[PDB]
């Protein structure tokens, strides 16, 4: 007598009323199709059955689930199935899939298996037929020329039910309704709404956004701290002199000497150079920054376009108040657009989707890498499709593709390439510090999982599904661009560990850092103008508060930009939380546990650090890092 346990999901529509047939597949034969008829399958419910089988099945290999339409189609989310055999064996079959009535689902037991592990027909056929199905279901498509490839789906509902997301034209509605308690006339001015809705940081930004210290602070610990790099030599396009900035320098060194000492930093928006209300794209600023005596980064010079000239002045903190202020606003404007389109959209969302699609196409559910990654990438596809389904930013993505390299996705390596690695030359870079801690924890975790399933480098290289996975990413996701630096194949356990870390870190930690600071730093519009309604100033001394108000977005229109950021504020599975148990084996369960302990240690490290800070950095606190881009 077999004891069969079927667990239904707890999503709103997890439950089904349809007919459920179940049969077992053993080495010595198959049982017949048993209708699970008693009651129905309700959300959150677990259902157990006693099933007497005719013949000896041998060792159970597979479980066949069939959903027969009963009335209208009622989608059914199956978490897992367990078996208690008459021989006393306890077998678990992970599923975590939406089941429709148009097909039959077949599950392996929870133990993770490489292709070289399966040498009997029953297992080889299932594995091969599953990939065949995957590769019809999940296909590549070019949404826009030059873009990384994404899922072949025009809309969200055209996605396989498996990767569909239960379910921001709404957010708009959310902000509006929830906001009201106000009057309809509050929408005439965003600031009328702002004081009603302020967190600690945004209120700080409203009061201090005009300060050079806060301006420079954001390049390190703001919503988009990935642009700043150490300047080893003054670019010809920026004809700044010691005399121009002497007032800012504090070490009795010339500008040139400060550069050699590694005290000069630069943010260069040449990505915005050549782009076509569109006016924000008239600028492609170069911001020069200085590490003062207190080891704080402050702006010392700003040129709003790339080509130096009489129509393109170098603005300084010694200029008229409103000259300097408007220059900074333009840099904040540029940082905002790069952050939204490049740092956020391209380098976390689209990248994660590439990994997700390649995973589904090339890795069967039983593969250890599927079990590992599925929690971090699964819903990136649906979310990206929703964003897609409802010109300058397109050009930006195209131009940034050249810079989308594998090396730039490896955190420690990326920090280094920007010359920002030194903790002692740049002590107040909290995104770096926390980033490195989290990256190291994921690196340790992935490495352990790899060592458990891959006995040595040779096993990695000879894993055909892993090789196709990597190859799909390189050829399709990254368009086979050689300069991308992505591996065509993975030949060692270390290389594999690093690659998996790239995927998980990008979808979780990196995304959290560049996403969850959006409201803190962008809710006060003047610090993050989504649009600019006037061209950059082309002369010194002519700027007035009128021109600044005319350049900034309309006060009323800003309510909507504010609403968006705040509604999004309102909203989870966090890093290390794996309630969906694809892995069922003791060794990997122990690695997961060690992962969570390493994370908790980082949580304490960060907490203790934040108490000594005037403006705490909590974006990379593992307690707040989601598993995926969700
Ligand atoms: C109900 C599910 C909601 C899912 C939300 C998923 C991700 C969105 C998160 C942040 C990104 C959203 C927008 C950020 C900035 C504004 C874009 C405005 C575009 C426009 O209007 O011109
Ligand atoms: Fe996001």
């Amino acid at each position: 007598s077999y004891t069969v346990t079927v667990a239904t999901g707890s999503q709103e529509h997890a439950g089904t009323d349809d007919y459920i047939y179940l049969s077992l597949v053993g080495s010595a034969g198959c049982s017949e199709k048993h209708l699970l008829d008693k009651g129905s399958f309700e959300r959150g419910a677990v259902d157990s059955y006693d099933v007497t089988v005719d013949e000896e099945l041998g060792e159970i290999q597979l479980v066949r689930i069939e959903k027969r339409k009963y009335g209208s189609n009622d989608d059914w989310y199956l978490k897992y199935i367990t078996l208690k055999t008459p021989h006393g064996d306890y077998i678990e079959f992970p599923c975590y899939r939406w089941i429709t009535g148009d097909v039959e689902v077949v599950l392996r037991d929870g133990r993770a298996k490489l292709a070289r592990d399966d040498q009997i027909h029953i297992l080889k056929q299932h594995r091969r037929k599953e990939l065949e199905t995957r590769q019809k279901q999940y296909r590549w498509m070019e949404w826009n020329p030059g873009f990384p490839l994404s899922i072949d789906a025009k809309c969200h509902k055209d996605l396989p039910r498996d990767i569909q997301f239960d379910s921001f034209v709404l957010n708009y509605s959310k902000a509006m309704e929830n906001l009201f308690q106000s009057s309809w006339n509050d929408f005439a001015d965003f600031e009328k709404i702002f004081v009603k809705i302020s967190n600690t940081i945004s209120e700080r930004v409203m009061n201090h956004w005009q300060e050079d210290l806060m301006f420079g602070y954001q390049f390190l610990n703001g919503a988009n701290p990935v642009l700043i790099r150490r300047c080893t030599e003054l670019p010809e396009k920026l004809p700044v002199t010691t005399e121009m900035v002497e007032c800012s320098l504090e070490r009795q060194l010339s500008l040139e000497q400060e550069v050699q000492q590694g005290n000069i930093f630069i943010v260069d928006f040449e990505l915005l150079d050549g782009i076509d209300c569109t006016l924000q794209f008239l600028a492609a600023p170069i911001c020069l920054l200085y590490k003062n005596l207190a080891n704080k980064i402050v702006p010392i010079a700003i040129q709003l376009n790339q080509i130096p000239g009489d129509e393109n002045p170098i603005f300084l903190p010694s200029d008229a108040k409103y000259d300097w202020l408007l220059a900074k606003i333009w840099v904040r404007s540029s940082d905002f657009h790069v952050h939204q389109t490049i740092t956020h959209l391209l380098r976390t969302h689209l990248v994660s989707e590439v990994f997700g699609i390649a995973m589904y196409r090339q890795l069967p559910a039983v593969h250890p890498i599927f079990k590992l990654l599925v929690a971090h990438v699964r819903f990136t596809i649906a979310i990206n499709t929703k964003a897609r389904e409802q010109g300058g930013h397109v050009q930006m993505v195209q131009r940034a593709m050249k810079d989308l390299t594998y090396a730039s996705l490896c955190f420690p390596e990326a920090i280094k390439a920007r010359g920002m690695e030194s903790k002692e030359d740049i002590p107040y870079y909290f995104y770096r510090d926390d980033g490195l801690l989290v990256w190291e924890a994921i690196r340790t975790f992935t490495a352990e999982v790899v060592d458990i399933y891959y006995e040595g480098d040779q096993v990695v290289e000879e894993d055909p599904e892993l090789q196709d996975f990597v190859n799909d990413v390189y050829v399709y996701g990254m368009r086979g661009r050689k300069s991308s630096g992505f591996p065509k194949s993975v030949k060692s356990r270390e290389q594999l560990s690093e690659y998996l870390t790239v995927v998980i870190f990008t979808a979780s930690a990196q995304h959290a850092a560049v996403n969850f600071g959006q409201y803190d730093w962008a809710s006060w519009i003047p610090n993050a103008p989504p649009t600019m309604r006037a061209p950059p100033p082309t002369a010194k001394g002519v700027v007035t508060i009128e021109q600044i108000v005319d350049t900034l977005p309309d006060r009323g229109r800003s309510c909507w930009h504010l609403g968006a950021v705040w509604a999004l504020s309102q909203f989870e599975l966090f890093l290390g939380m794996y309630p969906e148990e694809h892995f069922i084996e003791k060794p990997v369960k122990e690695a997961m546990a060690r992962f969570r302990k390493n994370l908790e240690a980082i949580v304490s490290v960060i907490a203790e650090r934040n108490e000594n800070l005037q403006l705490p950095y909590y974006y990379l606190d593992p307690d707040r890092i989601p598993n995926s881009v969700a």
